[PDB]
RNA sequence: AGCGCCGCAAUUCAUGCUGCUUGCAGCCUCUGAAUUUUGAAAUGAGGGUUAGUUUGACUGUAUAAAUACAGUCUUGCUUUCUGACCCUGGUAGCUGCUCCCUGAUGCUGCUGUCAAUAGACAGGAUAGGUGCGCUCCCAGCAAUAAGGGGCGGAUGUACUGCAGUGGCUACUGAAUCACCCCCGAUCAAGGGGGAACCCUCCAAAAGGUGGGUUGAAAGGAG
């Protein structure tokens, strides 16, 4: 469920740009528009509007006579199920948002439509004679692609390039579903300027790996996962695509035994009684508990301005511009918000690993608001006792100072950052009229409990 | 006057220390939370300017672990703050709305000089405020059928008045820099030199050789 994204930008000379762009924006952005269109005339698009899913088969069974099309002639197979892949990823966004929320819709830009890639033997990789990290995908492989990225994520490369010069030299024995690769997804920036187009724009490359194939650990832990899970299939099912299915999956089998020649780190197992919890609040927008969950002392109380080191006014930052921004809609961004919700996450994650922390506690997005609301009201009576107008004019004074801090994002964060670091994540509920400290241990207790009894 | 925010005193607490009784007695030396104060420490600023520095990876030793140290490679993807730079615009076109009064609401307000009133000339954001911003007030103005008062042309109840307003395009160009300059490149490759500080060696010393510092961070895309 954890994946990490890398990023790189691609260099190569003006031909292979020029080549690529005549291959993309004249071929494969009509086709995304025409199945667009034709899915959006097709007769079972009002049956598939109740329900949100959409099967492959059927995009598949309507996408595959323009492989011969004389328009769409000259491009390689990978490259279209790429294509009904994409508009499938976008159409299932669609019925997921419109649910959310529950004609033409569509829309244009001037970059043109990416290019996925979820298979891993295609993309290979090559040492150029200079040291540069080269990729030349499977199909126009005549074309070579320089790969140019940062320090913290040219290492994934060398992994890659590792993992395809050791696939390579055993003559095919290692498995090839415990790559680190998962997706791929080819896009462009928008370069700015003047010129020619394909000279104008770059071109990037987006590669989804799995925080638990990094280490030696998480590599033992997936293939005695997948090894467990396939010997619970057989025994399941214990016909000649079935007899060749399950023929390749003991021949896998017998490929995940040979070992990486991977680094070895030791493996975090946080202890199952000890439990942090964390409450989201207004005047203290995230509060941390760190408990025993055994006896009712709590080994740490941990305030937001102690969690961002040096980092404080950033908080402050952040509200100004959302109380700016929110006046700008009224009269008819930065995206700091998502920079802060991550420094958080990765503040709790380290205080976390710090106590030996294993499980960790955090309300439920859904439940929450009616939780804002009752603090807005009981610091309404705090500031003023009993007069109803006061609470009224300081409930609204302090809505139009301070606004929403952007929880689901900082659910997210969390949840990412717990994943690569390997800490549980649970739900609660937060409690009402309580000090954010007090909340959040109530929390952690509360969770505690929850966990005891299911 | 009131709202949020930063921190100064004092009280209490510990999420801190003193001892081990490993949860209890005391306290604020460091670090944080709650409470009255006030305008003495901090937050605070319009638009951009990089192949930006750092937060990297692997191999071992101390450490149960975090953490520290020694050896090798290195890269330029996307961002958050901070430091420095010019400026509040020019060339040509397109487009929305329009008498007085009372309004919710919105705009403006930096310094010195020529015209009291239109506009320019230079510095520069320490842009009108209690320490700072805010749908909140300080004056002017604007617009909307939010209402009232209408008048002329118009047969007409419809329409127009009783010269302004904001937005969009191609060039221009100011930063194209993280100590600062020069050289061709910003689909690509760095080199040379210079001023300040620290360590070691030569060196009576001056000075030179070898190394480091010239800010810190975050990243799963959609």
């Amino acid at each position: 469920m954890s994946q990490i994204t890398i990023q790189a930008r691609l260099i190569s000379f003006e031909s292979n740009r020029q080549q690529l762009w005549k291959l993309m924006a004249d071929l494969n952005t009509p086709l995304i528009n025409e199945l667009l269109c034709q899915l959006g005339q097709h007769p079972d698009f009002e049956k598939w509007q109740q329900k949100g899913k959409l099967p492959s088969t059927v995009v598949s069974q309507l996408c595959q006579p323009l492989k011969t099309d004389p328009r769409f002639a000259g491009q390689p197979s990978r490259l279209y199920m790429s294509a009904i892949h994409i508009v499938d990823y976008i159409y299932k966004s669609w019925l997921a948002i419109q649910k959310r929320l529950q004609i033409l819709l569509t829309r244009s830009s001037s970059l043109p439509f990416p290019l996925v890639f979820e298979t891993n033997e295609d993309m290979v990789w090559s040492k150029n004679q200079k040291g540069r990290l080269c990729v030349h995908f499977n199909g126009l492989s005549d074309l070579i692609f320089e790969v140019y990225c940062g320090n913290r994520q040219l290492h994934w490369f060398q992994r890659f390039l590792e993992d395809q010069q050791t696939k390579r030299k055993s003559k095919n024995q290692h498995s090839s579903g415990l790559f680190t690769l998962r997706n791929g997804h080819l896009v462009w920036l928008e370069g700015e300027g003047k010129g020619e187009p394909w000279n104008l724009h770059h071109l990037t490359l987006y590669c989804c790996v799995d925080n638990r194939l990094w280490t030696e650990e998480g590599t033992e832990i997936v293939r005695q996962e997948k090894a467990d899970e396939i010997t619970k299939f057989i025994t399941n099912m214990k016909s000649d695509t079935q007899q060749a299915l399950i023929q390749r999956k003991q021949s896998t089998l017998t490929r995940i035994n040979n070992s990486f020649e991977r680094p070895s780190q030791p493996l975090y197992q946080g202890q199952s009684h000890i439990l942090v919890g964390v409450s989201l609040g207004l005047e203290k927008p995230a509060t941390v508990a760190v408990v025993d969950a055994i006896a009712n002392k709590v080994l740490a109380y941990r305030s937001i301005k102690q969690l961002l080191g040096d980092n404080y006014e950033l908080l402050n930052r952040q509200r100004r511009q959302q109380q700016y921004l929110s006046h700008e809609r009224h009269k008819a961004a930065s995206e700091l918000g998502q920079h802060i919700d991550r420094l958080l996450a990765k503040a709790i994650v380290a205080l976390a690993r710090t106590y030996k922390a294993g499980s960790i506690v955090l309300p439920k997005l859904g439940d929450m608001r009616e939780v804002v609301q009752s603090e807005i009201q009981a610091i309404a009576e705090q500031k003023f006792p009993g007069y109803i107008e006061g609470q009224q004019k300081y409930a609204k004074q302090y809505r139009v100072n301070v606004h929403r801090w952007s929880y689901g994002r900082l659910i997210q964060s969390i949840q990412s950052k717990a994943a690569q670091t390997g800490i549980v994540i649970e739900e609660g509920k937060q409690p009402i009229r309580g000090s954010p400290h007090d909340k959040a241990k109530e929390l952690a207790l509360s969770a505690y409990n929850l966990r005891l009894t299911r």
